[PDB]
């Protein structure tokens, strides 16, 4: 009932589920864990949406377009209260919600696999942190990192492996930058650096970005969901709680317009947020280019802060706080439902499964898949790195989530302008394909031994969680037994490949 789409603060496990993951066959025990996770809850990635309304709640206070002072006077205390508190927390960077989600996410790792990391730390074992480099990325990686170690006494600290590319010289140490796995959607690099052209890298999101920048469909589609009749209703709806039907009605007819500049006007000058240091933080600065046209720009900014003021829950104290969901109770939450609607759109098309006839939106998280499967071959061919724990993005975890055939993320759109990605056509929602601190874990166990019916050794299992939920491979992957959700190493290389072909008989133990 609140409609947070990909701003969805993480549901960490509740005591039964955490208690209850399979166990793997008798005699299979742990050999290697590993992990992709997005990012924690974090603020405004920029002043863009707080901007905006900004500027259009000076023009409605000029024009008396606001239902009365009160309702004048609360919504500029909610624009000013989360500007100032991501000025103070940093535009773009993790909330203490987002670490916390992380700090747990992380002390359960550790306690799935007490035994494969006590006999780590007896034996030599390593653990290997990643990170795309971008700094929320790297926090939460931190704070995965922290809670990894409270809940193993820190007996483990000695058994991280030095990164050669370090995300920083301080806190962020022991993190790995590893763009290519971690942010493979892009060339430019969150440290400042780009992908090497002719790299398979720099092909990969070269290709990707090029394509998304000029696909038809995508357009198209995008274009009927901006433009759809319900969405228009429903963002009079929730405006008309704070402005007026005058006010509105000036807008519906183009008569206003706001750039994001500092008098909202075209010639304004680049407007950074009040008080922050541009230097420190340039993300306070916004895009002039950003631009309310219309009431569907103004309820998807103020929808904007609404998930985004859930995210920043720990930060919501104090004497400028802001209280957005006041404007999303009852029935404007059916507001609320198409604005997650037309802003899982825009991810579902350019980042997830998008539309049929076509793999360019999710072939670019085949790198990450790569390592996967490459770091397990790593640990069961005589390498001593039990884990490798990786941190990044949504832009990471949809297309892997598509690529993979996740719960969720297993249906394309019609491949139509028209008969476009809908809530009751597609299972795909951000909340739950992607919320804050999304992650995939696979856990790997291994029988000793020599297979009296092979020549060599049992082949290593796997077993996937996904939001620390068990869940299965895709359908076409066979499970080692009845009722299993573990599945053969050379089962996963064959199943989760672009035929999909099982091994059948021989994916059995
Ligand atoms: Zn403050
Ligand atoms: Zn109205």
């Amino acid at each position: 009932g609140r409609y947070y789409s990909s701003k969805q603060p993480y549901v960490a496990p509740n005591d039964a589920t955490a208690s209850s993951y399979s166990k793997a066959p008798k005699g299979y025990g742990p050999i290697y864990t590993e992990s992709m996770a997005r990012h924690g809850s974090r603020g405004l990635s920029s002043y863009k949406y707080d901007a905006l309304l900004m500027r259009m709640a000076e023009t409605a206070a000029r024009d008396g377009g606001f239902k009365s002072e009160a309702i004048k006077a609360e919504f500029v205390k909610n624009l000013s209260g989360i500007t100032a508190a991501n000025v103070e927390n940093g535009y773009g960077m993790l909330t203490g919600q987002g670490a916390q989600q992380h700090y747990g996410i992380g002390e359960r790792a550790y306690q799935r696999n007490r035994s494969l990391f006590d006999q780590a730390a007896a034996d030599g074992g390593t653990i290997a942190y990643q990170s795309s480099g971008e700094a929320r990325a790297t926090e939460s990686g931190e704070n995965f990192e922290k809670g990894f170690n409270e809940a193993s006494g820190g007996r483990l600290i000695g058994n991280v492996s030095a990164p050669t590319n370090p995300a920083d010289s301080g806190n962020g140490k022991d993190f790995q930058k590893n763009p290519d796995t971690l942010y493979f959607h892009k060339v430019q690099n969150p440290d400042g650096t780009s992908k090497v052209p002719g790299t398979k890298a720099y092909d990969i999101a070269n290709n990707y970005q090029n394509f998304v920048a000029n696909d038809a469909t995508i357009a198209g589609a995008e274009k009927t969901i901006g433009d759809n009749v319900d969405v228009k209703r429903a963002s009079h709806d929730l405006l008309s709680q704070i402005f007026t039907e005058e006010f509105l009605a000036k807008l519906e007819n183009g008569e206003y317009k706001w750039y994001n500049t500092t008098d909202g006007t075209k010639k304004g000058g680049k407007n950074c947020a009040p008080g922050a240091d541009a230097s420190k933080d340039p993300d306070a600065c916004g895009e002039v280019s950003k631009k309310i046209k219309s009431e569907y720009d103004a309820a998807m900014d103020l929808y904007n802060l609404y998930i985004i003021a859930a995210d920043m829950h720990n930060e919501n104290t104090g004497d400028h706080t802001f209280a957005f969901d006041q404007y999303f109770q009852g029935a404007y939450a059916d507001d609320a439902r198409m604005f997650a609607w037309a802003l899982d759109a825009e991810d579902f098309y350019e980042k997830g499964p998008s539309y049929a006839g076509q793999n360019e939106t999710y072939s670019i998280a085949q790198p990450l898949l790569d390592d996967f499967l490459n770091t397990i071959d790593a640990r069961v061919n005589g390498g001593s790195t039990v884990a490798t724990f990786r941190f990044a993005h949504a832009q990471t975890m949809m297309p892997f989530a598509a690529l993979l055939g996740l719960p969720g993320s297993t249906q394309q759109a019609p491949a139509s302008t028209t008969d476009v990605y809908t809530y009751g056509n597609n299972e795909w929602r951000g909340e739950s394909v992607t919320p804050m601190a999304a992650n995939v874990q696979w856990d790997v166990y291994a029988r000793k031994g020599e297979d009296p019916a092979t020549g060599q050794r049992y082949t290593p299992i796997v077993r996937m969680l996904y939001n620390e939920n068990e869940v299965p491979f895709r359908s076409e992957c066979t499970p080692v037994a009845d009722g299993s959700t573990w599945y053969k190493l050379t089962e996963l290389k064959s199943c989760l490949a672009a035929d999909h072909k099982t091994l059948g008989q021989d994916a059995r133990i």
